[PDB]
This record gives structure tokens, sequence and C-alpha cells, in this order.
């Protein structure tokens, strides 16, 4: 049976899900659950994902409910052997602690930073506030780079992934002008075929928040 | 060389990295760094983690700074065949999944409380809200329970050892007295010799938030 994939493309955690089913041709069904209207709180998404988010995929009995572990699931099914889940343990355990980070630091801040637009209208925002928990990110992922090609080492990985969906999100709303690593990543990443599969959902989430929090992003910050 | 931990036993994360060490034997030369007085931005530090975040392993030329890669790492490293991290690949995804869990969902939203705490004075955080947040992962985690008696299945996984740390940091504030799986597994949890490693460290986190919140907790 193919796996299922329940999704809102406007999640950065869903897109980095599509895009690695993108990069590695995996056959998908595609199942919309709409975050804006609340569709995950329905009676039988609950059931499945008490979590009530996306992505969650179900492989035959497995339900993952984590875009991470999505990831690595699908990679060691699909890439078996491959290098974007590399097979030398130092090697995974590198791309495991930045999937880490994406989850606990970076994705963390940008949700609070866009979930207070949403609840209390960009206006009345603490913006500053945000600005500096985000920059930190930038700064951090800027070291990173400074010691590797890619976000885990000297080749594209899920991390890279993982990273990039959230880091176009975030970048809605603050340049990278001052941080020339990280820009170089990102217009690699976006000559990538895979990023095709970030791209709609980003253009999706920006409409949304606009509307929602009453504001527009900076047009001169998101590199493009 | 034996892994290097940098710690600050007040951090629940750290405790479930304690409390693997104990479970497996492992000889690891402990580090500590004071969180309190901000030593995780010192220039050293701050270069070897620029998260400047507790648990920090060095092990060789592994640098790991997330308490759920430095539990994986060791268990593959040290309990090779073991239970804890099973090697059945569904079973391995459903820790995997709880411990993500475990990051992204019940630490996220008691970090969030202690965090408001810490900021804006105990007096003056919106406690109803947080208990909604941390019940409703109550709800998640006794759901979990329901046909198991682990977090993860039948047996003890590293799923259990990250959860149980945060949620006894949560259990300082809020009962769980209306949970019964999770009352049950909690206590159970307790009954483990490796669970001793989790106990200095929540006395001396209520006790420093204690003072820094200018408060007392039920
Ligand atoms: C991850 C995510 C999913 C869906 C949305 C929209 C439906 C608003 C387009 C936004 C985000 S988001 O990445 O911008 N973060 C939040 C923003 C607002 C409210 C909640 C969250 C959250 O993360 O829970
Ligand atoms: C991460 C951290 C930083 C500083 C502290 C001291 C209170 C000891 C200064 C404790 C922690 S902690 O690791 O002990 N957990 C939290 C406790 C309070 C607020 C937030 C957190 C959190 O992690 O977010
Ligand atoms: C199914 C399986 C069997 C045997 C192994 C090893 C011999 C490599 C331990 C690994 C796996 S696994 O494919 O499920 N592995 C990980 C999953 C999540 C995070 C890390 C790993 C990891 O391998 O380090
Ligand atoms: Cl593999």
């Amino acid at each position: 049976p193919k796996p299922i994939l329940y999704y809102d493309e406007r999640s950065p955690p869903v897109r980095s899900c599509l895009m690695l089913i993108k990069l590695l041709d995996i056959d998908v069904e595609l199942r919309f659950v709409n975050l804006f209207k609340g569709e995950q709180f329905q009676k039988d998404f609950l059931a499945l994902n008490p979590q009530h988010s996306v992505p969650t995929l179900v492989h035959g009995d497995l339900v993952l409910t984590d875009s991470h572990a999505i990831l690595i699931h699908l990679a060691e099914k699909f890439d078996e052997g491959g290098s974007l889940w590399p097979q030398e343990h130092a090697e995974r355990m590198k791309v495991l602690n930045l999937l880490l980070f994406e989850c606990s630091f970076l994705f963390r801040r940008d949700s609070d930073f866009m979930s207070a637009i949403v609840r209390q209208g960009f206006a009345n925002v603490d913006v500053a506030h945000h600005e500096r928990k985000l920059t930190e990110a930038y700064i951090i992922m800027e070291r990173y780079l400074e010691n590797s090609d890619f976000m885990a080492g000297p080749q594209l990985t899920l991390a890279d992934l993982s990273i990039v969906t959230t880091l176009s999100t975030v970048n809605l709303m603050f340049p990278l002008s001052q941080f020339p690593r990280l820009r170089r990543w990102f217009t690699a990443m976006q000559q990538l075929d895979a990023y095709e599969a970030n791209c709609s959902g980003l253009e999706k989430l920006r409409q949304t928040m606009e509307s929602v929090g009453s504001f527009q992003f900076p047009s001169s910050s998101a590199v493009v």
C-alpha cells in the first residue's frame, strides 16, 4: 500500500515532505486537511493524530505525526543506502542533529512569530522581539554553513530539505542581506528541481498570513 | 575517548540523558554549565554549540546539541541489540515519532510555561492558558497509553526516558490524578533504578524556579 500524506502546503514541514517526495519520485496519495478552516480537528483526523497536525503519514499500519520522522522513514524506504540520510553513523547523527535544530529552534521560533500575527494582528505583535529571535536562528545557520557546504556536510541531506522550507518562510519577513553563506545556500537550494515543491505553499501561506494578519510582508526581503 | 556531556541537571532533556547513562553504565565525563549564570554563552561553549543549549555531547569529533540525538547515539553505541532503541523499522519509527512529540509538543509547551514564569513573574503568568496547553499534552499521552504499558509499545524505550523527565517537570505544577494510565505509567517509571538520575535536577529546578519566579509550586 502506497503512503498517504495528510497535508496543507502552507505548512513549511509539509513542504519539506513534498520536496522529498518529488526528489525521490515517490508515489504518494495526498489528502488535504485545511488548517485555516480547522479540519485538523475533525473527529476522524483527531483519532488518527491527537496532535491535530500536518504532515501526517499513514504507510500501511505505520502512522507518523512529525515531519522529521516522515522524512527519515521515506528516505529509508525509498532512498535506501543513499546519501540524503547518510549511511555512516557520524554523518547520520549530524543530519539528525540539524533536523532537531529545525524542530526545536528554527520552526519553533517561526511558529511563535507567525501565530502571534494570527492571534493578535500584525500591528499588535512585538516584531522587534521576534526579529531578534529569528535573527539568532540566521546566525546559527550561518555558523553551520561556515564549516560545511550544505547544512549537515558536503552534500544535500534531509537536513537541507527540512530547514529550507522554514527558512523561506522566515525570509518572507526578515531579509538575509547580512548572511552571505545562508544566501548562497538558499540560492543553491532554489536551483534544485525539488524546490519547485516549496513554491506554491510558500505563496499560499504569504496570502493567508497577509489577509488574517492585516499586513504585507516587505517584498524586498524574500530571496528570489 | 569517553563521551563528554555538557549539562545542567535542572534541564529535563539533560535528565533524560543522565537516566540513559545510568541505565546503560556509560562512562561519561560530565561538565557542568551553569545555565542560571549564563555560562552557556561564554565564547568557547558558544563556538562549540551556537544554540547555547544543554545537553551537548562531544564524542570524538561528533558534537550533538539535542537530547534526542544524544539518546539515539548513546543507545546505538552502547546498547546495540537492546530494546530501548529497537532494530525493527516500524518499532523504531514509533519511538522516533514519540521522541519528536516530546520535542515539538510536550517540551515546547512546558518550556513556554516556564519561560513565561521567568520573563513575567509567576504572579503575572496566565496559568489557566498554560494549564490548558499542558493538560492537552496529558490527554494525548493518556491516549498513547490506551493499550500499551509504555509510551511507544510494550517495553521501555528511549521515548519513555525523554518524556518522563519533562512530565515530572510539568507535574511540579499540574497533577496527574485525572489521568489513570498516565499516573500509573509515571509511578512505574519512578520505580526504575535509573529514575534516581532525575531526582536531584528536578528538585534543583523547583528551587531555582521558585526563587526566580518569586513563588512556590503547589
Ligand atoms: C505551520 C503553519 C501551518 C498553517 C499556517 C496557516 C494556516 C496560518 C497558513 C501557518 C503555519 S506557521 O508556520 O506560520 N505557524 C502558525 C501560524 C499561525 C497559526 C499557527 C501556527 C503553528 O505553527 O501552529
Ligand atoms: C533552558 C534553561 C535556561 C535557564 C534555566 C534557569 C531557570 C536555570 C536559568 C533553566 C532552563 S531549563 O532547561 O531548566 N528549562 C527551562 C526553565 C525555565 C525557563 C525555560 C526553560 C526552557 O528550557 O525553556
Ligand atoms: C531499522 C534499522 C536497523 C538497524 C539500524 C542500524 C544498524 C543503523 C542501527 C538502523 C535502523 S533505522 O533505519 O531505523 N535507523 C535510524 C532511525 C532514526 C534515527 C537514527 C537512525 C540510525 O540508523 O542511526
Ligand atoms: Cl538507508
